[PDB]
């Protein structure tokens, strides 16, 4: 049957975890540092432990989801030899060497170890827009995948056995979000200044921003082979758009920072010898601190 | 019936779009600066005209397709009475100014204007695939829509009726391809210290595209009513993220300047008050040069 879990941390998000568990059908046992926020969760069948020792006892999975690594330890470290045998899934907010330490930590403790990032908020818990990214020991995670699955039926990942993959991909991701969003937010900036109304670049910019998702399957086995064919644009004809819209924004009297930012990129690339590459040469730029 | 039509360049794309034309039943007018570039055109039907003048006065619409501005001023500058009725199609890449310039240059000789820009390689051109958008006045896209819409039969579309909206445009989309793609080689880099191949990454960072296009059309509204609530982050939330990315790359030693520059621009927006807003509110610095 479901596996029994306990969760530690009933802020929003980890209520938001507690509560789902609990809906699918999980013994759910929970714990706060503080009391009083584990009765509406006790009152729908979950257990309210006494103490953190009771909790991490009360089941071999442990799902943690505090403010920070410092209350992690604050929660943990006191625990002597109760760690041991269990599977740690650390949901917490952290950097990849806060994961990797932590995995040598729990290690030492005999305990199996995920870190996990939440692509979440939490009413979106449970629903299939979450995304949930975990990193540690394959025989964990296939191990409790079952009941993992239940925050993220449709997004529930494992990246690798390095404990910091989670954390970076989550950034990764979200450098992507950022890279659309400047993207659009520029470009409703440069296309006011004509009386275009974002709405009516909306459609357009979204098509365009799926028809690039292909462009990134595309690129990623030239990034892989250190091999830049140009296909349909070398880097030249690239930069001397990139300057276009530079040259319009500066015109137009609206910011130029962003296209003179891409177009820097490009040019180191280009001073490297790639202006007969395609795009995906501008990796070794940022590969290079 | 289809209309008469006159193609100006026969270069890559200008021997693609006669191509195109001529497939679709249209009676083809060509002229290229340099001869022996139309053989096959012409044993397809073209017309090989002998010169500007006379190409111009065979058809009452004229597609410009050579390599810039400044050659589109050499071929229309010394026509006068031979514009009169016409409607020129300008699909070289060109400027916005330029492209309000020729509108208004255009319509002093008795011509018609419309500025265009091809999203799409010469192969794709008279194919599902092929985006063309244009701008000028309406009446004369609609005069001759049923001829246009041969090269981009599923993407052609009108944008409005100022004649540099085409431009703006082209560049607006192109900026949108360059954040994804700086993001995912950025991404890319960074997981490459772990050792995470490129191609393990991009299906996460494709499907992160495709959702964050739905991200855009949500943010239009708020660009256009002037008013960014937080959603689902605020901007400090935003900033710091974009923070650890930034001491994420620093640490593991690939380049962060595209993360400081992330940094660089949600700070702008935070300094005008925007702290508790949400990512849109990023639109009001973009206007400010
Ligand atoms: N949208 C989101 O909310 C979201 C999305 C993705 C990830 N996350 C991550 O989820 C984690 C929890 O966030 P949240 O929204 O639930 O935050 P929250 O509502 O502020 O709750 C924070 C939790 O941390 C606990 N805590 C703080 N200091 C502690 C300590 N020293 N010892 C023990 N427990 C301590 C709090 O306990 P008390 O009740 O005793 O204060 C509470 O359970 C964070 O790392 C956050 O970044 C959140
Ligand atoms: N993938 C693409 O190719 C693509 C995509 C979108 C847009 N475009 C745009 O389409 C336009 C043409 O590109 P293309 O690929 O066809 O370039 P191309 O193969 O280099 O052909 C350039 C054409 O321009 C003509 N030309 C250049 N200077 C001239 C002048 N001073 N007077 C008369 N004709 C002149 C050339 O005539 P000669 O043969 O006599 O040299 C030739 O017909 C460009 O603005 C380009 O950016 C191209």
């Amino acid at each position: 049957g479901p596996a029994a879990v306990t969760v530690l941390g009933l802020g929003r998000m980890g209520s938001a975890l507690a509560a789902a568990f609990l809906a699918a059908g999980h013994s759910t046992t929970v714990w706060n540092r503080t009391p009083g926020k584990a009765d509406e969760l006790a009152a729908r069948g979950a257990r309210r432990a006494g103490s953190v020792a009771e909790a991490v006892a009360a089941a071999p999975l442990v799902v943690v989801c505090v403010a920070d690594d410092e209350a992690v330890h604050q929660l943990l470290d006191p625990l002597d030899g109760a760690l041991a045998g269990r599977t740690l899934v650390n949901l917490t907010t952290g950097t990849s060497a806060q994961a990797r330490a932590n995995a040598a930590w729990a290690k030492e403790r005999g305990a199996a170890f995920l870190d996990g990032a939440i692509m979440a908020v939490p009413e979106d818990i449970a629903t299939g827009d979450a995304v949930l990214l975990y990193s540690g020991p394959r025989d964990a995670f296939d191990a409790y995948e079952e009941a993992l699955r239940v925050l993220a039926p449709a997004g529930t990942t494992h990246l690798g056995g390095d404990a910091g993959l989670a954390a970076l991909h989550d950034l990764a991701l979200l450098g992507i979000m950022w890279g659309v969003l400047n993207g659009f937010l520029h470009g409703a900036a440069l296309l006011g200044t004509a009386g275009v109304r974002a709405g009516d670049f909306a459609p357009l910019a979204a098509r365009m921003t799926t028809v690039v998702a292909g462009y990134v399957t595309a690129a990623a086995p030239e990034v892989d082979a250190g091999s830049y064919p140009a296909g349909d644009a070398t880097l030249t004809v690239h930069q001397e758009a990139m300057r276009h819209l530079a040259e319009e924004s500066e015109a137009l009297g609206v910011n130029a920072e962003l296209p003179r930012f891409l177009q820097l990129l490009a040019g180191r690339a280009v001073a490297e010898g790639h202006a007969e590459s395609g795009y995906s040469a501008l990796v070794e730029q940022f590969r290079k601190a």
